[PDB]
C-alpha cells in the first residue's frame, strides 16, 4: 500500500511537471524558435560565416540548420521571415563539387533549389543559403548569413 | 524489483523537479516575468500593433493582458527593463469608447493614466503601458514593444 | 502487477519527459548561455554599472558570474567572447581592500587575475571584471560591463 501511496504521488508530481514544461516550451521558442516535428530551429539573431556559424551550432550541441522536409523548411522560413536574414543551411559541396551533403556526408533527401541553382557562381559557392521565399542558393561560405541551428 | 524500479523512477522525478526549477529562472532571464499561472515575455523590439498581435498567436499566445495589479505590476517591469512603453491585447476597435480583450469579454481591470482613453484625433484604439505601469489608448499603427503573454 | 504496469507506463513518461527537457535545455542555452557542471551562466547581453548588474542577476533568483574553477571560468569566457564584452563577476574587496570575497562574504577559492593585477588602480577599484582572453582584473564598480548571472 505504501509503495501504492508513492505511486500516486509520482502521477501528481509528474502530471504537475509536463503541464509546467509544456508551458515553458512556448515560452522559449518566442520570438527566435519553431519546433517542426521533432525537430527545433533556433536562430541566434545574427548573421556570421558559413564555418563560425557551424561552430556555434555544434558547440552547442546541435548543428545548422539542415530542413530534410518541405514541413522543415517551411518551418526554418519563418524564422528567415521574420529576421528578414537569409540562413546558412548546413549543406556544402566541399568535399566534392557538385555533390551536396550534410554535415555526416550522407547526400540530400529533401531541396528545394532556386531555379538553376545551385549554379557555383565563380566556381566558388560550396554552401547553401536559404531565401525569404524558403528557395535555397548555393552562396560562398566566406559571406556573412542568419545563424539558425537545429536541435 | 518494484520497490527498487519505484525508487529509481521517484530520484528521476526529483531530479527533474530541480533542474526544472533551475531551468525556469534561466529562461525567465533576462525577458519574462511569471506573475501567478501567467508569463510575461518581451521580444525584445518594437512592432505596430497588427504584426506584434500575429507574433503572439502564432507562438501560441497574445499580446499582454494584465487583468489585475499584480499582472501589472509584473508587466511594467518589462517594460521599465527595456524602457519602451508595449502594446497591451485590448481594443476598442469594434465599439469605440468600449475597451475589450481579444476574445470579446469587457475590461476586468483597467489602470489608464488621468484623462484616458481619449481616442485622441479620434484614431487611438489600441492600449499601450508605460515605465510607470499607467495605459493610454494610443493608434494601432505605432510601434511599441511587442510583449506577449503565456 | 497492477502496480508493476503503472511504474512502467510512469517510467516511459519521465524518461520521454528527460529525453524533452534535455532537449529544450540545449535550445535554451543557445546562444547566450553556458552549463558547466551544475551551473548555468547567462548573459543580458548588456551592460550595466555593478550594481544594476548585481540587481538584475538577484531578482531573478541568481548572482553574478562567480566562477569557481578553471573550468567555470573557461564557460564564462565563452560567453564574454560571444559577445565581445568583458564581464562582471560577482566579487569585490570593498569591505576590506585588497580582500576580494563572494557575495556571501567567504574568500575566493579561485582567481585568474592578469598579471599586475588587482591594482587598485586610482585608489578605486573594489569590482572585478573577466576580459575576452578569461583574465581578471579589478575595475572600478561604476563602469559598465557584461551582465552575465549563475543560477
Ligand atoms: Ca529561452
Ligand atoms: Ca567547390
Ligand atoms: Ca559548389
Ligand atoms: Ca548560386
Ligand atoms: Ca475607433
Ligand atoms: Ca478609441
Ligand atoms: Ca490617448
Ligand atoms: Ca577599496
Ligand atoms: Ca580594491
Ligand atoms: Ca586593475
Amino acid at each position: 500500500a505504501s509503495l501504492r501511496q508513492q505511486v500516486e504521488a509520482l502521477q501528481g508530481q509528474v502530471q504537475h511537471l509536463q503541464a509546467a514544461f509544456s508551458q515553458y516550451k512556448k515560452v522559449e521558442l518566442f520570438p527566435n524558435g519553431q519546433s517542426v516535428g521533432e525537430k527545433i530551429f533556433k536562430t541566434a539573431g545574427f548573421v556570421k560565416p558559413f564555418t563560425e556559424a557551424q561552430l556555434l551550432c555544434t558547440q552547442a550541441g546541435g548543428q545548422l540548420a539542415s530542413p530534410r522536409s518541405a514541413a522543415e523548411n517551411a518551418a526554418l522560413q519563418q524564422l528567415v521571415v521574420a529576421k528578414n536574414e537569409a540562413a546558412f543551411l548546413s549543406m556544402t559541396d566541399s568535399k566534392t563539387e557538385g555533390k551536396f551533403t550534410y554535415p555526416t556526408g550522407e547526400s540530400l533527401v529533401y531541396s528545394n533549389w532556386a531555379p538553376g541553382e545551385p549554379n557555383d557562381d565563380g566556381g566558388s559557392e560550396d554552401c547553401v543559403e536559404i531565401f525569404t521565399n524558403g528557395k535555397w542558393n548555393d552562396r560562398a561560405c566566406g559571406e556573412k548569413r542568419l545563424v539558425v541551428c537545429e536541435f
